């Protein structure tokens, strides 16, 4: 299970409980979720996600119960470019999810290009922290970098406007409270710069009951490193 | 991860985090971990043992930590019989842990019987709550029902007395404190008796840093249900 928690202060080489997909892997201590060259320099087209390997119970049927759940996480990008992309996601998704074929670039690793808007296709919650925004390419993004709410699509459900600061880590607390069926999410910046945004969504409608947290990045023609630093996840079957 | 806990109140039919072997399965909300017939009553020569998938960090030698651990739990064993056996256990072990050919009976799923008693051919810490005690085959028993703590052999390091109750539900709590060393043990029956034994190991000498939790069972020539009603655990890693 009814309740299951796991923190990770740091994450030293010798892993026994993530699922590395694409090209994820540890280095120095932290999880590069995109590929990074042999003097550790960001490439292009790359895809990488993890995810801990036991599944969450986030609601039963049975007795009516829905989790209340917090996610929070530390990551940094860093990029010898002035517009890196493509962003990073927490996630949650079925258990048996895998890289769509052709996820790359501004999807992110969560969608397969065909389907991408289709909220019928998919089952996925995330919250993404987009930096890269062209019109041409990533055509459901508002224009600017932004943290998002995403329901089944790439095209967010809400959104705020977000500042991409290179090499600086920026914390994140993701809040789900089954008696409001709110979605809170709070990043902030060492100095106090601080972001919120927040969706009301009813995960029964969404996803199974039980599930797969974890984390996606891409990067498409334009690149930089999406190096997760530290998680902690936490989770309570609730009757409300 | 450094730090993991997982809390099961009752065991829903529904599970996914747990791995299954030899006889046990879910029935009625609990653990069976010997096999009962179409009735529920017990049968002779059955094993069965759950461990929690996730792999817990016991211990690291890079940095020198060691973790606290709690684990939480109670039992009820149930026999027509007026000498029922053999009894269940709580273990420690590597992750790639199955039970050995021939472990049955008083052997509780944990040990083969070649090398049940030699300490040098085994990594296992187990309390083990011993409901038979035949001096003409469990030779390595004190003469009375009995907890004991094992660590790497069936005869205990120690043991105390212990008063079986058919159909009463066992609390106990195991903790291990890493600056003393100490792995206690205490148990309760409803009407408030009480049981509790120590010992001092050092379980990085005993076991690998990852290993995975759990219990195990086994009836032999006599036989009792052993149900696994509730289980909590959580474990971190200390400087030490
Ligand atoms: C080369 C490459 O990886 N292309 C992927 C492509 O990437 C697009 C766009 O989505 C990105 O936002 C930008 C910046 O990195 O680069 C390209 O313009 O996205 C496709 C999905 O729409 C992927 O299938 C391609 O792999
Ligand atoms: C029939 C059977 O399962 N025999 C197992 C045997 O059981 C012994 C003894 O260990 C038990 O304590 C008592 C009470 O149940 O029954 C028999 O006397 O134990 C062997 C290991 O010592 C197993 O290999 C046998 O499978
Ligand atoms: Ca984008
Ligand atoms: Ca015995
Ligand atoms: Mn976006
Ligand atoms: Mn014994």
């Amino acid at each position: 299970q009814d309740s299951l928690s796991f923190g990770f202060p740091t994450f030293p080489s010798d892993q026994k409980n993530l699922i590395f997909q694409g090209d994820a892997q540890i280095k120095n201590n932290a999880v590069q979720l995109t590929k990074t060259d042999s003097n550790g320099n960001p490439v292009a087209s790359t895809v990488g996600r993890i995810l801990f390997s036991a599944q969450v119970h986030l609601w039963e049927k049975s007795s009516s119960r829905v989790a209340n759940f917090q996610s929070q996480f530390s990551f940094s990008l860093k990029s010898p470019l002035s517009n890196g992309a493509d962003g990073i996601a927490f996630f949650i998704a079925p258990p048996d999810t895998t890289i769509p074929s052709g996820s790359g670039g501004g999807l992110l690793g969560l969608f397969a290009p065909g389907t991408a808007q289709n909220t019928s296709a998919n089952q996925v919650i995330a919250v993404e922290f987009d930096t890269f925004y062209a019109q041409d390419s990533n055509t459901w993004d508002p224009n600017y970098p932004h943290i998002g709410i995403d329901v089944n699509s790439i095209r967010s459900v809400k959104t705020v406007k977000w500042d991409r600061r290179d090499g600086q880590s920026l914390n994140v607390l993701v809040t789900f409270n089954p008696s409001t069926r709110n979605l809170d999410v709070v990043a902030t910046y060492s100095d106090g710069t601080r972001y919120e945004v927040s969706y009301e969504v009813d995960v029964r409608s969404v996803l199974p009951e039980w599930v797969r947290v974890g984390f996606s990045a891409a990067s498409g023609e334009q690149y930089q490193t999406h190096t997760l630093e530290s998680w902690s996840f936490t989770s309570t079957l609730l009757y409300t």
